Order: structure tokens, then sequence, then C-alpha cells
DNA sequence: AAGATATCTT
DNA sequence: CAAGATATCT
């Protein structure tokens, strides 16, 4: 399928290739940092190949954001099936152990069909998330005869594909920035889906109702039991 | 100077050079993205070659933060002048036109300008200097872009016309934060001839530190003390109040 | 759990 | 502009 021939190409370039610099027009190549930051930018860029590949072999058209405050990295659709898109965002993190993951905003596009989305939330059906997790490990310049010689920013890294409810937790994974927080796993959990919620309507509701700071949220529910006990008091 | 060194340059690359995508090991070539998560990430690994040259030429010795969550890009110092550190941070900001105003965000107001050693490489009161090498480019639209390239100039650049400027933090401050929820510092609002000559709003850099030191989180509790440049003068002439 | 890391948007 | 978004980290 999409996602089987999407997860198998995304296995297979992380195999076989490894980014190690930028490069100018001119031959000359700059070393790459050995943090999140820049390799979030390069593994995403890295991954754009692949995914409008095989999207255009299942006849997918590929849209990014046109406007920099907007979710997801890219939306997959047929063109006679609008309603039917697929976001698939880019997600990094690293270890030095089980990983976490931030998984965007509780209070932008799941509280608000059209807030910071490329389009509106009801109109994609699935919301794949490409996870990169790589282990941490030059300041001079160098040209492609000397490739070899760059050094990595990173020990190895690994990827998956996962639907985004598949992987989320109960706890947020950023205070003012307000992010869904993931599953604080191995990476096995998230390759093999498990998680904590029992559907994605169960997934989505929890974070819909998510007090932004403890004081609210130590009246209401702070963790999936007490939101189940909340359900069970009537919302309230 | 280690500054006009510093300057010319990053000023001469900027003219002799384009990035233009992200090679691996392999030699397989991936083309850059045109927003400023990617560009800001390239324009800093393109400048610490530089930064990293020119420093040595003067005996300075560059480090990078250790963690993550800490200013600034570049400290530099020489082992005979330890309190006389220097803070070199690179910011980028873009423009949907040549020759528009434009603005930064200027790092927060509630760290280390306000506690000596919170998310800063080194303790406030060692550096004497806070530079921003700022860079301006002009958005492109993002088609070629989506395919691999073997060994270049064949793969379309993210970006028209890279400017480049070397000024001290105080000088190009604004009045107004740069950011709500994550407080920054605003930037002056203008365009990069004004960066480039220092054209800010304040008149020393102690009265860039006591405005910013002492300017509320919100419009709400501001409202009561001061917004702007002139309301702070004039709670200044009042006595604090 | 809350607020830092840089910058953008309405 | 205010404020809250865009991604992660500590
Ligand atoms: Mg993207
Ligand atoms: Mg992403
Ligand atoms: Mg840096
Ligand atoms: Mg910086």
């Amino acid at each position: 399928s999409l996602r089987s021939d999407l997860i198998n190409a995304l296995y297979d370039e992380n195999q076989k290739y490894d980014v190690c610099g930028i490069i100018s027009a001119e031959g000359k190549i700059y070393p790459l940092g050995s943090d999140t930051k820049v390799l979030s930018t390069i593994f995403e860029l890295f991954s754009r190949p692949i995914i409008n590949k095989i999207a255009e072999k299942h006849g997918y058209i590929v849209e990014e954001p046109k406007q920099q405050n907007h979710y997801p990295d890219f939306t997959l659709y047929k063109p006679s099936e609008p309603n039917k898109k697929i976001a698939i965002d880019i997600k990094t993190t690293y270890t030095n152990e089980k990983i976490k993951f931030t998984l965007g905003g509780y209070t932008s596009f799941i509280r608000n069909n059209t807030k910071n989305i490329v389009y509106p939330f009801d109109q994609y059906i699935a919301h794949w998330i490409i996870g990169y997790v790589y282990t941490r490990v030059s300041l001079k310049t160098y040209n492609i005869n000397e490739l070899n010689e760059i050094p990595k920013p990173y020990k190895g890294v690994k990827v998956f594909l996962q639907d985004k409810w598949v992987i989320a937790g109960d706890l947020a994974g950023s205070g003012n920035t307000t992010n869904i927080g993931s599953i604080h796993a191995h990476y096995k959990d998230f390759v093999e889906g498990k998680g904590i919620f029992d559907s994605e309507d169960e997934f989505l509701d929890y974070w819909r109702n998510y007090e932004r700071t403890s004081q609210l949220r130590n009246d209401k529910y702070n963790n999936i039991s007490e939101y189940r006990n909340w359900i069970y008091r009537g919302r309230k």
C-alpha cells in the first residue's frame, strides 16, 4: 500500500545513505552540527524525495505548507478524493534508552478545524508521523574529494512511520507551547504501536479537553485514569 | 579588529558562494527548503568556518553551546581575557520582496539578561560584547526541488538574494517584544541599511538592559508601567513608578 | 509541570 | 501589536 511502500522506501533510504554536509554551487562543503535543530531540518529534507516518489506511484499529490505556521509537513490526497487527505509529519528526537516526541499542539487544529493547518482538519482521514531517532555523537570546509573525511553528526539513525494517536501519551510534551506528549518508550514501542489510548476517538477527546496548567488540571484530569473517571462523572 | 575582519569575511563569502543542498557521504544531493527553519540552520553552518577562521587569526577560541537551550551560538575568548568574552549570535528572517522592512527576535528578556547564569554558556557578566550576525533572504517559491541530484549548478536555490550584517544586539534592539509566550526582545523593524548603520532606539547599552529587564510580560501589566521607549523614559523621569 | 532554545503569523 | 502558534529541549 501507500503506507507499506512509504515505510519500505524510508527504511531503505536510511540504510543506504548518510547526510554529511551542506554543499555550495561551487563544490565547497560545510559540516553538519550534532543537535536536533540541525538534524530535524536535514531529516525532513532527506525524506522529501522519497515521500514524493511513492506518493506519485500511488497517484497522490504532495503539498507542503505555503505558510510557516502550519501543520503538516506533507499533505497527500487524490484529486478525485480531496476529503481523503493524509497528513504526514516529520519529528526528530535523540538518545545518548527511552525516547519521547512532542506531537504538535493541543490547542490549534485539534480544537479549531482551520487553525494552523494547511487544509481543514476534517479533510484528513489519517495523521502519520515519520519519527527519526538519532544517537548523538567540524569547524572547517571540505571538497568533493574529501567526502569521507567529514565527521557525521550522529552515531546511528533509526526511522519509523506510525499513526499519531497510536503513539500519543497523556502528559504534555511542552508547557508554554502546549504540545501533546508522545509515550515515553523505547523505539520498539513506537514501531509496534504500543500506546495507552484505546482509540483515536479517545486520544482526540483527551487532548481536546486537557487543561493547560496543573491548577486547572487538578480539578479535571492530569492523566488517562483521571480522564476516564472524568468521563464517568459526566464530563465534570 | 576581529570585528572588521569578521564582517569583511562574512560579507565576502556571502557574495561568492551559494549553498544549494545537503550532500550524502555517497555523493547524493538533497535540495534545500525555503522556510526559515531550514535557512537559519544553513546560514549558521555556513557562518561557523568563517567565524572560526577569523577568530583564530586574532588568537580567540570559539566555543559553541553544549546543551540545546543555551545562548549564544558562538562564544569567543582569549585565554588572557576570560572576563572579556564576545557573544556572537546568528539570527535570520525573510522578506517576501527585496528591500522590505525586516525584524528579528533577539533572544529572551527573562533568562540571562535577568539572571546572570540562566540559559547562557558563560555567566552574563563575563561577556563585554553581544553581536548579532543577521541574515536576510528573499523567499522563493519551491519541481526540480523534489528529486535528488548528482555532483550543484542545476539545483534550484531556495532564495533570491542573501544579505548579511554584524551588529551589537543593544544597537538594533527595539522596544516591542519579539514574541509573546517565549518572551523575546524584538529588534527595530526597519530596512537592512538601518541594521548595518545602527539606527536603533536606545541611547546606551544600559538603557537597553534596564528597559528589557523591567519590561512586563503582558499588555495588561505594561499598560500600568510602560509599553514603549517613550513611556519608559517618562517612568524613568518620575522615579520608576 | 513550566518555561527556555529561534522565528513567524493574524 | 498583541498573543499564541510553528519544533524541541531542559
Ligand atoms: Mg516542513
Ligand atoms: Mg516536522
Ligand atoms: Mg548554534
Ligand atoms: Mg542563533
